[PDB]
């Protein structure tokens, strides 16, 4: 019963995501491939990063993760293999997820493979890493890859070998650490009782505007639900609210509602309107919170 | 073999799609999960409505449609799931999609799960149904479900227990009928011999013109096909064709073909050239058909 | 185990797609769907040919291809079932795709099935075909089949009858090859010392820009990765670079590379940036190559 | 030394203005024509209003204003032409306009000339006038007026002969004032403290955003400059900032500026930045101020 | 009191006009500069032709008109200066323009310096000339003239001396017919009982629909105002209305008129609301019209 | 026989500049007012610079320039005028505009009146000036100046009182040179032997590119007429063409001419085609020049 879910910046208008699935097949004719998204931001890594961090916890164990936008491809990087250790706790989100109490997921179950561009810096992060690999061995990518379709040669092929239980240290050496490219997230900063952030992404399609200010951020700083807040836009365009649980509790249709989104960032919309598109918000924008 | 067939307002641009997939292969993994579209405008109930109520004929009995749009999400309100009577939008004939003279199903063979918000009205009104309840068992929803996020909760996380034969009855409490929400349909009314009605959808990717009007409204003004009519859109627009049951019907490329679609409502098209696009027709604009 | 991979003008609006889905579910239990794409521009008949010509060696033998752009749907036309030849567009080594020297297929292992309107075209120049059907057996196609839906009628549902193995040649009668539909390919021109050719596709979401001239086009000029070229698009843009084999080779972030594609056709970017959009530039210009 | 000066809605893209002017110095040689503006939106009689209410003060006395949109062209309206009364006090708008104390104007100065439509609306309001003509006579129209041209024959034609020393109550009938056209003015409503307008214009190259609340208004509130005010556009966009005298007093370039424009009405904008243009902010959402 | 109407394609976004406005008051001391417009589509003699071939009549004896688009700037052509015959179209009573009967022009009242493309085409074969010359003389072109600008050096600046009086026949030898360069009109056809044309225009700002379907070819099919017609454009919008004089008789606002504009041609429009606009109708477009 | 020409950011869609038309006949009745341009980037001084430091050549000696894009309106500052002594950007030799040899003008014949903000820096680079005074006296200016209209008080009511005679030493104090504004203008650099600036300018309505490359810059890189050049744009497009005076010399429409603009720089332009429109091309994208 082995799944991969892949998410890479190729979309969906062409025959190149289909080209990587057949191989995926042709590799492990068990398998279930599940699509994330191929929509990203070609080369944003960041973005991509977003789509996939918070996976593990929904999917069975054993699943995985190929994940891809590959700036680099026909270059000498090799992709990086990971078998992460934690699916949930600091990415816990609530708890678990699922029916009852949600669905408990064993360490060590999640397997990420992705280009050793920093991809996987929010996913190493939060979950932390068991093992990490090199992706070298002849057996599992080609022996000669398209210099332009590494995220078929070095990602899509390997994910495959790996659904199909070839064994993961066996992929290429083992990668210290430092090995490991990661980005630089920035921090969310105090000024002087309120919180600068930016709009971190603009929640397609309904248009709702997502920060990177998070609930431990505005616990740290005695905010919770109830809260009447003043969240400033791009510096000029202002907002106030309480901070409320979901949409339907600003009322009426189209009034604004402060919220915190189900990844736990504080988040702002319209009730059943979209905030962004009218006022052509975007991501970037400066966010400011205060009570 | 189950199969879950999936129809939400997420869109495809990020990883929300996926969480409630993993869910359902976590749930009942020797599912097939197929999506119906996730691109509908947020939050149009009738739209959703438009994209489902034609589904069941298409599949294999004992499909489960995991199916939308939850603008109330994280309120008190909770799911309806159904199991709906007849297959067809017909009886005794039945009209059966397949090869040969297609395939009857069963009645009693299908089951949605929707917010209880009217997305099902159409659904309801073709189909008819057996057993409806109220979906609350912790069981089949979460303990704790993230206010932001009934879709997944409420929706596609029990619609991956029924797909597992959790029993249908034990979701929750039996909803008399009053209960389930319903919107109303806007009927086509009569100007002297006219008969008006609305452009129901652009038909996308094709500028494809659908309207409201049935070819029940039709053959009781006199009209089949061979009849000369005239089309107005918008109170503006004019076109003027017989009716024919096809594009190519009109002859050359571009020539506007009258036609019934093949949900059998009156339409309006170019023969393989895009009519909505140029002229920039939408949804929503009036439309006035007469012999 | 069987496959189909489904390529259609369908789009992903509305439910198109699931209904051919759902009937192939319904005729061949066991079968996984792929899909290739649904977004091509309608009734662009060359455009589709591009994305399912190189589809075979990516695909476990016996995987059958459902491809499909109707717009003389619901006349008196029946689509035509093929078995191609070759997997490869070469064969002489082959470079098969997948990890280590890749997966060679055996010949007669692919089966297309398309509108007979020249769809297939390239696929039948490059892999060459075994045996060739008219579509009409109601044994595989409905006997009432929906004039505006031949998509469906006599590709999907046809596709899955073929796909739970009923038998090729009991499709319908045999069609000589003349009766086969074809395009003209225009062909790659020369005068010089310098090639004449066009932009075939802006390669989506990167903005790269590809042109119909080959490899082996290029060979034929002795033009190899280390040669000084100008490329001129739309007849006055001269771009200059070497032919390197991957974006990266162009140096700095946004410069220009003049690169093979994973196709094998002489192709134009920046690297790990968008050239087409910026400029608008568009399938149709004019493309001229020389050293 | 006449002056005429033109306001219209014929636009500057073809020969319509021209047309009228040549006529202008043919019946009156001596004159000097000055555009106003031709660019107003068609038929919207609030909008040419704006254009034309503060012009008196500004201009030689014995100049006349000639100022049509005239979507009756062609119908049994007719022409008004007014004589007003006062060209400043109560449109002072500071006082007098000019160098010095700026140039004070006699009373019944200036003529006006104009579609009967309710153009005049905001000029009779705010100048007076001390005597009102249909214009009828032969001698100041043409016999066959062009039907769909009345802003040429019943507006500029009649406004070169006033220009010329026409006897202006020889143009026609004296009307009453009931038989004077006017629109409605919304009134700036309180709610409860607050007070509740529209944006009555963006102020283009700007993109300024003008609101219907005058400095009286917010004089009648105890609302003077240093005076930290909130001024909510459309419902949910809020804005903070002290009203001020000027752009530049909010500091660096880009900040928010709330003032009173040159017609006395509070407005927002950013300084040396524009406001609308980004947020697509537009004339006719609502505007409400509190301090 | 002399008087130049300036038409050209210069725009009036940069100092382009005023240069040749300041060499005209430096020429011609007292003249009077009348903008025609400047907006016309860059070297689209056809459009303008259409804004100064009606100006004569409107305009007092002796003006000059320096009209110019001029692709071949900086070549060896040379302006052409001619004498009109005939301010009309008329004659024969004449429609003339102004109050009363209107101000009848004299024969051979005015000139018109263009360059030598065609752009008088119409004014010659409407008005007739009596007199052409080319624009070669020293006295009234520059001896350097700027290769960029013959708009200024080789219309402007020479019609500027004219305007002062310099006389016709020195600015250089005289042109035989067959040396001014003219444009073909394509001719109104028929078939039936029919009449096929064209869009000639969309009326800005109001978008009205204008053909080149004359007044006088209605005549010549007993055409007049309350005639039904049926006024196709594009090949499929077949308009239905009477025609009338003027917008309002269509009643509603938004109602289609069909009427004759003030240049005399078949148009289309709605009343008090744009035809053109909303469904993007285009000059070029084919019209058909029949009763 | 006094003119004004008049250049703001004031735009043509109010009454703004009819309000300043009206002082200016009120204080000057026999003047003229030209319109340089009102549509300049509002506060772009280097763009406004552009379109009034060539004006004095073409003007009668004695015009005053009124020239204004007022950021800082309503604070301390006060405007400057200046008479300026040379009106050719030449010497002996002169390059004077006009018929023949031109009109050469005598020297401090033309007065400028502008916000001390910078806009005056090339005027005053290229023709000098003989003295120059803060404009601060009651008789030229309001005792109450609008605080948001210094274009209207702070210009265009001193330029009328200019025009009319006011001796200009009486306006203010003198200013000394370090008191009036400069901006800074960006340098071509020298890269290799390519000259390396920026497009100044898209030449607006016919989609030329001008750069900042003077002639001057190119007759020092080896550089006249005739000569093969390579001019890259924005990094990334690339054009090739002889160094010609005029657009027809690329021969056919649509080729690209590379020649020397009206005002002496580098340009780039299509034959009788636009440019810079279909390639999106814009003000700021880098320029390259070689031979
Ligand atoms: N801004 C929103 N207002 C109301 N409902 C929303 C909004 N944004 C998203 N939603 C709904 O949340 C559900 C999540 F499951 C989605 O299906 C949206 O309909
Ligand atoms: N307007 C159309 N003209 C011709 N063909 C069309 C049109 N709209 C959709 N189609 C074709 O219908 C087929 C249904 F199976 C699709 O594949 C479209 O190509
Ligand atoms: N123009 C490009 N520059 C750098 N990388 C690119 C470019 N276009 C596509 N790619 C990357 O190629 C990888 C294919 F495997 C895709 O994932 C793109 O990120
Ligand atoms: N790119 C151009 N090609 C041909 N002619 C042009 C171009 N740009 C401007 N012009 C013409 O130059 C004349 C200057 F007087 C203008 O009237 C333009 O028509
Ligand atoms: N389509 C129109 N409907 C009603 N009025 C119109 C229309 N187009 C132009 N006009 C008016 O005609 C007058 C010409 F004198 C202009 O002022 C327009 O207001
Ligand atoms: N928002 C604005 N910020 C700074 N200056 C502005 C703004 N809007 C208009 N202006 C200037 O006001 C002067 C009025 F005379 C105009 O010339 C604008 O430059």
């Amino acid at each position: 019963r082995p799944i991969i879910a892949f998410m890479s910046d190729l979309g969906t208008t062409d025959d190149s995501v289909a080209q990587c699935k057949g191989l995926m097949y042709s590799i492990c004719p068990d398998v279930t491939v599940v699509d994330v998204c191929h929509s990203m931001t070609p080369w944003d890594v960041e973005e991509g990063a977003r789509y996939i961090v918070d996976l593990p916890r929904f999917f069975p164990e054993g699943t995985v993760f190929a994940t891809t936008t590959y700036p680099a491809t026909g270059t000498t990087t090799r992709s990086v293999a990971v078998r992460i250790k934690q699916a949930a706790k600091g990415g816990a989100r609530g708890q678990w997820a699922g029916s009852g109490a949600g669905f408990e997921r064993a360490e060590g179950s999640y397997i990420y493979i992705a280009p050793n561009n920093g991809l996987l810096t929010t996913v190493l992060e939060e979950h932390g890493y068991l093992e990490a690999y090199e992706v070298t061995s002849p057996k599992v990518i080609p022996e000669q890859p398209e210099p332009t379709f590494y995220s078929r040669e070095m990602v899509a092929i390997p994910s495959a070998h790996l659904a199909a239980g070839f064994p993961l240290s066996e992929v290429g050496r083992p990668l210290e650490d430092h090995e490991i490219v990661r980005f630089n997230r920035p921090a969310v900063e105090q000024d002087g009782e309120a919180l600068v952030g930016v709009v971190s992404a603009i929640d397609h399609p309904f248009g709702n505007v997502w920060t990177n200010i998070h609930r431990t951020d505005l616990e740290k700083a005695g905010i919770g639900y109830g809260a009447r807040l003043r969240l400033t836009l791009d510096g000029v365009l202002p907002f106030e609210a309480p901070l409320t649980p979901t949409f339907a509790d600003a009322g009426e249709i189209g009034n604004i509602a402060i919220y915190l989104n189900s990844r736990g960032y504080l988040s702002i919309a319209r009730n059943a309107a979209s905030l962004a598109y009218p006022y052509h918000l975007k991501e970037g924008m400066s966010a400011r919170v205060e009570a």
